[PDB]
């Protein structure tokens, strides 16, 4: 089961994992990682991170172009919920090239190694 808006659907077994894991369980699903296009996609996703206790992994990352976030089509961002301050590339200096979303929607800058939820799309 997961929430769904529209024709798209989120789903989570509870894992948690890197980016690089994170994408490949989604990939191996026959999805991607949660890539939220809009409000109401932001608060499907947010309310399954309220649920598990855990901020996730969204797909989108700016490794190509320092703070050009891109899904992994590689276009812009048509939609963003950033924390205030974000995005920072400042993990207490260290550069954050991924992205989490927390219990409360809103969205933060990481490095990739960080181990979150993985939500899915589909
Ligand atoms: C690894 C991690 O999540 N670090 C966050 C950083 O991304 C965020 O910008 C900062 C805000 O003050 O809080 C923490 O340092
Ligand atoms: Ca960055
Ligand atoms: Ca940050």
């Amino acid at each position: 089961d997961g929430q769904a808006v529209g024709e798209k659907i989120f789903k989570t077994a509870g894992a948690v994992k890197s980016y690089s894991d994170a994408e490949q369980l989604c990939r191996e699903a026959k999805g991607q990682l949660a890539s939220p296009r809009s409000s109401a996609e932001n608060e499907a996703v947010t309310q399954m991170v309220r649920a598990q206790e855990k901020n996730a992994y969204l797909s989108m990352n700016d490794i190509s172009t320092e703070g050009r976030f891109t899904y992994p089509t590689g276009e812009i961002l048509v939609y963003s919920n950033w924390a205030d301050g974000e995005p920072n590339n400042s993990d207490e200096g260290q550069p954050e090239n991924c992205v989490e979303i927390f219990p409360d929607g809103k969205w933060n800058d990481v490095p990739c190694s960080k181990q979150l939820l993985v939500i899915c799309e589909f």
